[PDB]
């Protein structure tokens, strides 16, 4: 029985496991209970707190992930399967992951809370590419991750119900956080220091957290890595939410309380079976059961609270990757696969944006259409393929982003940007979907430093360099290393000079304008163009 | 007779001409000035079709130029060379119709390719006498016949009641169709060939080119073209049927006045009167915009100008088109607030706002609002010299540069050889200020060949420029192709093609090779602009 792997919290004992880190042995305690069950009558209700319990919990391996749907595009393909379920689905999911240095740190510790992605449909704590024990071994950073409802479970809303009220998975998170505060210390970490970071559907979490006030007293900086709580494919109407729920409950065979009693009395995967098939229109990069603007969580718009909140002493690090799009026009887009080169034709390209911006009108999808053609090379099938990329991730990622950036900075905020633009040797996409969506987070993680895992040397010097930046953020709200001169230095991000850096084997190079003309279009313009 | 240079009595259809023996650099030339085509268009005669000039009796002095045609005197920088060069140099008159010749001295052997130059000025003003028109240089230098003509401008060119029999419209169009039937009866008198007749002319010039090109009785009395910042499609070079008789009903009410007693009114004012009131008729605040100009008339002009480039056969055309640097600068002085010659003309983000309504002065405010987000840079969205800039470019875009891609585009596609350039010297010369870089109309004297004569105070540098240029254009007139057949080692114009829409600078640089005619954004102007307006 070693003792450093044996903690105390509020509702009891934990045991941990000792767990090996390439340059020495890390703490980790892996599938803590942080709610009750959110069964039976708790599904689609807000989560509350996990009851104390007796003797020694066995905190030594990863919980059971969220029920929810499995991707099946690629059977066994590691591109794929890597994002996949890694433990039994299971209703029963409501448990977070703690991993901190061996031995546990003597002073107070910065804590990094990890969100992580799937478009609010799927994601579990226990994929590879969170593995937090690279953070906690070379950082000496206490690293959390928690698992949260998603789907239907976590996002099925009859707004202005008791019983179905919307936004629940992102409750889980606030528990996972509130849970954070109570009890971090007890592994050494800083209450009083933690940074939220998560990715995609993560980042648009950590995005809500930052627009709702009883979140706000529950962390103090943030990273939203390729997502954000505004744009297009993050929130739906309370009106729209309701639409899908009664929609969802017809598919199946079900006044709110009977409606929601029924959908209770179903199988969890008889739910997920008809997830998909609530959406409006055909599209890529949108899903189904997603926060709500409920006047609640959220009190108006994402939009609205980023206009005009207040972020005097926030600290945000946002960013992107250099081919946001290309990942998602595989999964509906005809003329893409992963299996040939995807050279499109003009009229596929047409086609595409119908489907990229679903919610467009003939006109604005024109208007798309004639930006983002290069009209030296107006019929160039590479071109084409790449600017249908482009259309998905900057409508969806790198637009939503500047302008985020750009609201936050404006209000207050110290706001530092990147773009991640080196393509993992390892990656196991075709060449040309570049940097996809979702393939940084191995590095910030620090996969590299594991040498079974055959990442070039210089991957490693890169993936260290990123754990630097961030958890020097984490520590101090700068991403600079403070003891060091020569770097060159990140700057922060302003709505006057627009400087972010590019995150690559070479070192920092800044640059001015994140798509300024691009995204001045779908910021701007776009929006006149749908409202009249 | 008896004592006069033999090389200098010519007959033409309606009688005897004297000319003169002009110098140029080189040496002498023979000029035959103010020849009439046309009886006078005056009295009862005003807003008609011109009538072939009578034949005369005795020896027509030819030997200087004649009236210009009544029109509008600009006075917005009294003194400014910069805007007299362009201001009538001859008494105005109606009496107008005259045209004029050079040609090598003595005349030449064989048969001589022809040019005929139409001059610029927005339909309202112009003339064939004007210093940077002079024909001397291409006649002694180059061999070249040269013919240009006066033509009815404004209200006496272009004031139309569509259907009627007393103001048809397109008469200053006719007038230009006229003088080039007297080019094919008449120039094979001093050695032209009319079987090898190009039309070249800038601005409202161009544009008149362009309409001949698409107007079919004017197709068989020349054989090629070139167009120099101006086309016959575009936002200004034609008004729809309705919209002139709107501006013409209204100019009759402000001077006081079917339509055969209007018209009838009209003929009984002094011309002065008509002058005065031209600019009071203009739909809305703007630039670039003028009230009198070839009418869609379902005759001269069959359908409006894009769609027949659309769907016209141009399978023997060849055709030179380009634009200057800074086709936009120059209007920004007549009447976008913030903008002078004096100064350098710093705007703020709200003068340039209030510059493209009056720029764009057709646009709806959500195209205005296109086009402000378009042209602004994102980075330095405040910038005064961006603004500037801006706002020519828009100007400039809007009016010419795109509606030359679009013409050059099409005809193209359909069979047209095309040649296309872009033209970036400023005159060592010049007195407009630096910010507005190489205006409109500023390629004219080097066409020309002024930088010959060594009175002018142009460069070395600029001399050679000059003939080059000389010998593209001529080349061109010749065998429809701008390259010397033999120094094949000097770079190459080649087509401009829908594929690889190749252009060449026009320098002190030789030649140099570019793709895309402003690609990006004129498919904003040209494929999107129209769309945000079926809505």
């Amino acid at each position: 029985e070693d003792p450093q792997l044996l903690v105390r919290v509020r509702g009891g004992q934990l045991r941990g496991i000792r767990l090996k880190a390439p340059g020495g042995p890390v703490s980790a305690f892996l599938g803590i209970p942080f709610a009750e069950p959110p069964v039976g009558s708790r599904r689609f209700m807000p989560p509350e707190p996990k009851r104390p319990w007796s003797g020694v919990l066995d905190a030594t391996t990863f919980q059971n992930v969220c029920y929810q749907y499995v991707d099946t595009l690629y059977p066994g393909f590691e591109g794929t399967e890597m994002w996949n379920p890694n433990r039994e689905l299971s209703e029963d999911c409501l448990y977070l992951n703690v991993w901190t240095p061996y031995p546990r740190p003597a002073s107070p510790t910065p804590v990094l809370i990890w969100i992580y992605g799937g478009g609010f449909y799927s994601g579990a704590a226990s994929l590879d590419v969170y593995d937090g024990r690279f953070l906690a071994q070379v950082e000496g950073a206490v690293l959390v991750s928690m698992n949260y409802r998603v789907g239907t479970f976590g996002f099925l809303a009859l707004p202005g119900s008791r019983e179905a009220p919307g936004n629940v998975g992102l409750l889980d998170q606030r528990l996972a956080l509130q849970w954070v505060q109570e009890n971090i210390a007890a592994f050494g970490g800083d209450p009083m220091s933690v940074t939220l970071f998560g990715e995609x559907a993560g980042a648009a979490s950590v995005g809500m957290h930052i627009l709702s006030l009883p979140s706000r007293s529950l962390f103090h900086r943030a990273v939203l890595q390729s997502g954000t709580p505004n744009g297009p494919w993050a929130t739906v109407s309370a009106g729209e939410a309701r639409r899908r729920a009664t929609l969802l409950a017809r598919l199946v065979g079900c006044n709110d309380t009977e409606l929601i009693a029924c959908l209770r009395t179903r199988p969890a995967q008889d739910l997920v079976d008809h997830e998909w098939h609530v959406l409006p229109q055909e599209s890529i990069f949108r899903f189904s059961f997603v926060p709500v603007v409920d006047g609640d969580f959220l009190s108006d718009t994402p939009e609205a609270l980023i206009n005009t909140g207040d972020f005097q002493d926030l600290q945000v690090l946002v960013g992107v990757v250099k081919d946001e799009g290309s990942y998602f026009l595989v999964y509906g887009v005809p003329g893409f696969s992963k299996d040939n080169e995807s050279l499109i034709s003009r009229a596929q390209f047409l086609a595409g944006v119908r489907i990229g911006v679903p919610q467009a009108s003939d006109l604005a999808a024109e208007a798309v259409v004639l930006h983002y053609t290069d009209w030296l090379h107006p019929e160039d099938p590479t071109h084409l393929r790449d600017a249908m990329s482009a259309v998905v991730g900057d409508h969806n990622v790198v637009c939503p982003v500047a302008q985020l950036a750009g609201r936050l900075a404006a209000q207050g905020a110290r706001v530092y940007a990147y773009i991640f633009e080196h393509r993992a040797s390892t990656l196991t996409w075709p060449l040309w979907m570049g940097v996809p969506h979702g393939y940084e987070i191995e590095f910030i993680f620090g996969l590299p430093l594991d040498p079974s895992l055959n990442y070039t040397t210089e991957e490693r010097i890169f993936a260290q360099r990123l754990m630097k930046y961030w958890t020097n953020f984490a520590r101090t709200g700068d991403p600079n290393d403070p003891r060091d001169s020569k770097s060159p230095q990140w700057p922060p991000y302003t709505t006057a000079a627009q400087q972010y850096v590019s995150l690559n084997l070479k070192p920092l190079e800044v640059r001015r304008g994140l798509r300024a003309q691009t995204c001045a279009f779908w910021n701007r313009f776009l929006p006149k163009l749908l409202s009249a």
